[PDB]
Order: C-alpha cells, then structure tokens, then sequence
C-alpha cells in the first residue's frame, strides 16, 4: 500500500520495554540453565489500514544469539552487557523474527533481549520486545525453525527471566545507531593544507542495485561548519555540528534508484563532512554506504545540483581529508543511540 | 568531452555518396572474383574540439558480410538489393570499423558498401562511407583481423568496383530505422470494444542497466490521434500520425538510468500509441525496447508524470490493443529510412 512516510529524525529502539526471555527449563527466572541452544519465535500483524515497512533491532543475549527475518539470517552477536543494532525491511502485513539463542557456560544463567521498533507507511511506528508472546521450545532447534512456513502453533510460551530492571543483569548498553569508524571525512579539492575557503560544497553519490528492491535508509551525519541533507531531491534536514552527529531514517526510498547529495557550507577554517548510510533491500540484505572518494563533489553549486538525474559531467571526485579520527575533529563525536 | 548535443529528429544515413570495394584480385572494376572471404577496416578519428560518440550504419554486399566495431561483431547480413541497419556506440577519439566480406558465387562480383554516420558531443554529424581509404588484403581474414590492436599499415588499399551509380549492382533501397513490427499497439485499460474515450493519458518505461553504460537511443513512434515524448522529462517532440510515424535521436542519454515518457490524446474512436527503442552500450551490444504490457500508464495524469524517479504507485499496467499490423491501422506505415 501507499507510502506516506517522509524523511524525519531517526527514531531508537529502545530496551527499557523489553523482557530477558529464555526456555524455562530451570523456573527459577533468572536462575542457572544448561549449555544448550533454544530457539525463539514472534509473529506480527500489520494493523488494519496500513502497511509495516522496515523494522530497527536492537538485541543482546546470554551469551549468544543469531537473528532471523522471515527466514533470512541477519545477524549474529554475544554479550548481555552491550545491545547490538540491526535494520531489516519487512513485509507489508506478516513478520516472523526468530533467534537461535545460546547459553555457553554451564550452571549460569540464561536469555535474550531484544527490542524491535517498526516503521509503518502512514508514518505511525511500534514497539514490540521480547516476551511471553515468543514461542519457544526446550530443545535445540530444528531444521528451518526460522522459516514462516514451519508451524509452532502448539510451541510454548518463552519464560520470562527478568524485566529490564532486574538483579541478574542490568541494563545492556545501546550501540550506536550506525558507525562512523569506516567513513570519511570529505570536501572539494580546495580544502588543502588543513583549512578550506569559506561558503558552501555540493556531493553527491548515488545507489542503484537495479536487480533488489531498496525499502528503507539510515543516515548518520555531520559537517563542519554545517549541512543540508537531500534524497532524491527532497530535503531531510540540517544541521550545524562537527562534535554532536545526527541521525534521519528515510522511509520513502525509491524502489531501485537513489540519489543522496549534501549542501556543506564552511564558517572558516578547516572544513569536512561525514556520513554513513545504511540501505536496507526486500532480500534481507543490507548495504552500507561511506563519504568517500567516490562521492561526486562541486565547488560552484548549480541550480538543480540536488534532483537524482544530472548530468554529472563538471564534478570532481571528493577529497578525502581523512577517515574518522582524523585531527582536528578527532574520535570524540556523540553518535544517537541505536 | 561534454555532451552539448540534445535529443533531435532522426537524420537518415544514406549510401548515395558510398563506394562498392573489394580486393581487386581481378583489376577490372566489378568483375568476375572467386569465391573467398576478404577483410576491410577502417580507422576514424574525431575533428578537434568535439568528441565522437554513436554511429548509424547502412551496409549492403555482394554476397555476405560480418560487421565488427573496436573488435565487437555488431552484425551480420547479405545482399546488395536492400541496405541493414546497424546503430553501434563508439570511444571518444579513435575508432575502428572491420567488415570480413564473402563472394558465394563462382565467376561473380564480388563488393561490400556502407555509410556510417557518426555523431559527435556538439550535436554534428558527418558520413563516412566505403571507399580506397579502407585497407583489405588479397587473403582470407587473418586471425583478430577485425581488432584495434591488428597493425594493418602496410595492408593494400580495398579496390572500389563501383559508384552509387554504377553498371552491375544499382542503387540498394535503404531499410526502416527501425522496426514496428514486434511492437505493440497501447492504451490504457479504458480502450475496449475498439474505441476509447477522448483525452489524453501518460505512459511509462524505464531502462536501467545498471552494469552497463548506456549512450545513445533511437526512438520510432506513432499514435492514434497525437503524442508528446520525453525522456528523462526533456521534451523530444510531438507528432500527429498514425500513418506516418517519427524517428528521433537521443544522444544524451543518462548513463545508468533513462525513463521514457509518452502523452497521448485521443480524439475519438479508436487510440493507440506505438513505438520501438534502441538503446546502445559502450560495449558493442544493443537493448531494444517496444511498447507493451510493461509500459506504466494512468488516466489521469499527474503533474511530473515525466519526471524520471516519481511514485508509480497509482499506474496500471498498459493494455495492449494489438501488435503492429491490427486493424484499424494495418502494416502501411511509412517509416523513416535508416
Ligand atoms: O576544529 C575545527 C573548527 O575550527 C574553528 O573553530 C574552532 C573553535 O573551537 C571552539 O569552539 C573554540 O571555543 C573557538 O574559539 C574556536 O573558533 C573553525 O572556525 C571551525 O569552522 C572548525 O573548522
Ligand atoms: O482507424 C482509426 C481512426 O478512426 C477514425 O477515423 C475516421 C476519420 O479518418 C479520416 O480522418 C477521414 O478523413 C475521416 O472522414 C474519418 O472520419 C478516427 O477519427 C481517428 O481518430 C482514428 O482513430
Ligand atoms: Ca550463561
Ligand atoms: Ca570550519
Ligand atoms: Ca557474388
Ligand atoms: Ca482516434
């Protein structure tokens, strides 16, 4: 159904609602179980008269834990002490997550947390976490326990070992939305010698993985002096911190081909903006997209310079003034929380 | 170089100023040779200051030819009465162009004659044709005769057998630039029982090949009653005949990603519009796309109905009415010569 979603300010998945989970084999909640491998279901269910479009993950486990969507592994992870970040797109009215969670030191306790933010076309957004409402079993898991298709209609409920304030655990750290170890600062080839003239810089950088279906953007950015952020011509936002980055999710993206570009405007001095972009595809795969050298870069800004189609004849290549923690800028950035 | 040429009416290449040539084993201008394979190349370069970048080619032989672009076999054909078109993208500066010939018959003339029109960055063209410019040997084609790399400065000059006007052969009739038939006559879904309503309605068709880099397309269209095409939201031109149709050029085509965009009334009674595309790629190959069933289409049409990236959501899929040669129109479209 119809998308009526616009770019706006990323949005956490937050744990403070979500319950430690486990078999029950031990109902003490919370207290020691075996080593042993357990799988665990959720089903969902678009509301009537909208449709559920990408989701924002957030889990951690003792120990450990694989991830599915629909079938489709997205992730692996260990550790209660820190929550790991996942983006998944979804289908319009049923979802079926599964984990695959993994107790690895005898006697000791045992669980999975995770919450699970999900984005609507109408722009609307909900919450589901770890609970009771999972299915489990109190065995390993069998063959394709992670597909739609296989039917635990008669499968118990999880059990609960604690909520988020307990006395077991405590509460798991949120990783950054997205990272910016990996990307790179960049501006026009005049900024040379550690300063750049003052005014504004256009980029550009396209993605067209024109055999999946793109669904959902995550963006991380920030600039020194500041920046506008436009996909496929419309703007997202703005902002005008080097030390402070922020975070849009897009929910509108164009099927198969996308155009992000980025006005960065410098107050004096040195001079640099950064991002990364994370593309999520209907297969379950994603994509992360850097500020690099492949980024199409303009010293004099053309009207227009911002629409997907341009004939990008007078660009430069980007210049990189370094990967992140490069001087002056350092490793310090406060990044929103995932 | 920059591409300043802009979309414009398809300009035929003609062979009233192209040579028959051959080896010239036997001297006498268009006698008797022997039946053998023979190769011919020819090297072009582009005039200072603008950049070559599409051909338009009519070959015809006596008996039979393989057509090679920088070593990529383009073609293959037979016969001096009528003339095959072949649309090739070419490399900026150097090019070369290789026909192996073949005489079938014992004791008969044998000669290979072609026009190339190439087109260049700043929108003008000039004709190469065959002629004592082209090298040949007195030998079968060598191995890799047809690629750049081959040395052939010290081949012999090809042997013209004949004029335009000439005793043996006569002038060959020129092909269609294109093919209607395999193309479909289309409408939206509210043309049935051999009538649609008066009005206009929009038509869609994206080309995105996302490996390959796409240069030039020739388009061929007609509609009952009227048209206007755009690619990429330029506007191409506008016609009024479903008798006589149009042939345009469009030689600056984006290099991933081009959507044509069609806006067809219909004064009364029966409506369609049809319309065969070639597109070219820098490696030798060609796309061709016809109206059909994939073709998006809407009754009402939105402001930016042109626009390459837009939300398709609200577009049907095009009805088709019938391939080329259903009635009312039937198969006597006069078609623009190659
Ligand atoms: O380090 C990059 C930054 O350098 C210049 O601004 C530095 C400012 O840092 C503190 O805010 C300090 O209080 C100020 O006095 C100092 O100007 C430059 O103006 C910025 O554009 C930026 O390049
Ligand atoms: O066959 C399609 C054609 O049908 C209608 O054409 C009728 C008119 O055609 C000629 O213009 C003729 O001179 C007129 O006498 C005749 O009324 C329709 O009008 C056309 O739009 C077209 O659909
Ligand atoms: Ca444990
Ligand atoms: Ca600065
Ligand atoms: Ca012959
Ligand atoms: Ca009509």
């Amino acid at each position: 159904c119809k998308i009526t979603a616009t770019p706006r300010q990323f949005q956490p998945a937050l744990l403070s609602t979500s319950k430690w989970i486990w078999t029950g084999e031990n109902p003490i909640p919370g207290g020691s179980n075996i080593i042993s491998t357990r799988p665990f279901r959720k089903n969902i269910t678009a509301p009537c008269g909208k449709c559920s479009v990408c989701a924002t993950i957030v889990v951690a486990s003792d120990d450990a834990h694989t991830f599915y969507v629909n079938g489709v592994r997205i992730g692996t992870g260990a550790g209660f002490r820190q929550g790991q970040a996942l983006f998944v797109a979804l289908q319009p009215t049923w979802n079926l997550f599964a984990i695959a969670g993994q107790n690895l030191v005898a006697n000791s306790p045992a669980g999975i947390m995770a919450s699970i933010l999900v984005h609507f076309s109408d722009g609307t957004s909900e919450t589901f976490v770890t609970d009771e409402s999972w299915k489990t079993l109190r065995a390993a898991p069998p063959e394709n326990f992670q597909l739609p298709s296989t039917n635990d209609s008669n499968w118990p409920s999880a059990a609960v070992q604690g909520a988020y304030q307990n006395s077991v655990w405590g509460p798991p750290v949120l990783p950054p939305v997205l990272p910016l170890r990996g990307s790179n600062w960049i501006w026009t080839s005049d900024n040379v010698n550690g300063a750049a003239p003052v005014g504004s810089r256009a980029f550009r950088k396209t993605v067209n993985q024109c055999t999946k279906v793109a669904v959902c953007a995550t963006v991380l950015i920030a600039a020194d002096d500041r920046y506008t952020l436009y996909v496929n011509g419309a703007t997202v936002g703005s902002g005008s911190s080097y030390t402070v980055a922020d975070a849009y999710t897009i929910p509108n993206l164009h099927p198969t081909f996308n155009t992000f570009a980025i006005n960065a405007t410098n107050g004096g001095g040195p001079a640099g903006v950064i991002a990364t972009i994370l593309i999520t595809y209907s297969d379950g795969s994603n994509e992360t997209v850097v500020t690099d050298a492949s980024w199409k870069a303009i010293q004099t800004i053309p009207q227009g310079f911002q629409p997907p189609l341009i004939d990008e004849f007078g660009w430069e290549s980007a210049k990189i003034i370094g990967a992140f923690g490069v001087a002056p800028w350092g490793a310090g950035m406060v990044i929103p929380s995932a």
